[PDB]
DNA sequence: AGGTAGACTTGGA
DNA sequence: TCCAAGTCTACC
């Protein structure tokens, strides 16, 4: 999911674990946890907490329990579910936090490609994964002003420098593609090369493309190669720019 | 030492 | 055979 979606998926699933206690953390593939290295440190560790908060750092979820803070990254075809210990698991799960209620909080991806790191509340936000993220895009500590100062200051691609955590937080290849249609920039522009102007724009329409999502579908370049742009009629172009698939409009975007 | 490549994972084109 | 995805860690 993306940003929007993390955030829904957030206050959707707080009043759902918040009081529960956790009896039992059963793993079933070991290198979804990356802190503690040990997955039975991690295990250990969780059980006798109880669930006290949760909240949302980009599109990492940051479990508050009594002593610890669990950080979990499901990318993009990672769920959540809450259910009953008395029901069959869903296929591919591969965590699940046993509460001593009987209901159950589960990680399931059919990519089995999510992340998940435990550090005492007080140091997880000095440790990776959320170490060095950059500012929320919809806080006012994302501005025009930090996007020029590390464009102008570095030989990368523009989209090279959207898709950077560090920059602003939140911005996957697909939104990224999005906003740079939406401010009419190509994104294999070296990020130096960006006017004041530009850096203006783009900012503003990464702040939309970011808000309307949430308080395919609705796509204007992303995967539509070859197809006629919905502003001017011209084919959508595919190509590689830093590294990932790249879609824009050559007419549309300069 | 910014910046790029590798590693992670596996259903499908 | 190889691409997709997001974000680390390993090194020119
Ligand atoms: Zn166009």
């Amino acid at each position: 999911p993306e940003l929007p979606e993390v955030e829904t998926i957030r206050r959707t699933l707080l009043p759902l674990i918040v009081g529960k206690t956790i009896e039992d953390v059963r793993i079933f593939w070991p290198n979804i946890i990356r802190h503690p290295r040990d997955s039975e440190a991690f295990a250990a560790r969780m059980i006798g907490q109880t669930v006290r908060g949760l909240e949302r750092r980009g599109k990492f979820l940051k479990f508050l329990l009594d002593r610890d803070a669990l950080i979990s990254h499901l990318r993009m075809e990672g769920r959540y579910a809450v259910a009953s210990a008395l029901e069959p698991l869903e296929p591919h799960t591969h965590v699940v936090f046993c509460f001593t209620d009987g209901s159950e909080l589960r990680y399931r991806d059919v990519r089995k490609f999510g992340t998940m790191h435990v550090y005492a509340k007080e140091e997880a936000d000095r440790r990776p994964p959320l170490a060095e993220l950059g500012p929320e895009p919809l806080s006012p500590a994302f501005s025009p002003a930090v996007l020029a100062e590390r464009a102008v200051k570095t030989k990368r691609s523009v989209k090279a420098l959207l898709l950077d955590c560090t920059v602003v937080a939140g911005f996957g290849n697909i939104y990224v593609d999005e906003s740079l249609f939406r401010a009419g920039i190509l994104p294999g522009r070296p990020a130096a090369s960006l006017s004041s102007k530009e850096i203006e724009r783009l900012h503003e329409e990464m702040v939309a493309t970011i808000g309307e999502a949430v308080m395919q579908h609705h796509l204007y370049v992303y995967g539509r190669q070859g197809n006629p742009c919905k502003r001017c009629g011209t084919p959508i172009e595919k190509t590689v720019v830093a590294g990932r698939g790249t879609h824009y409009c050559p007419r549309c975007q300069r």
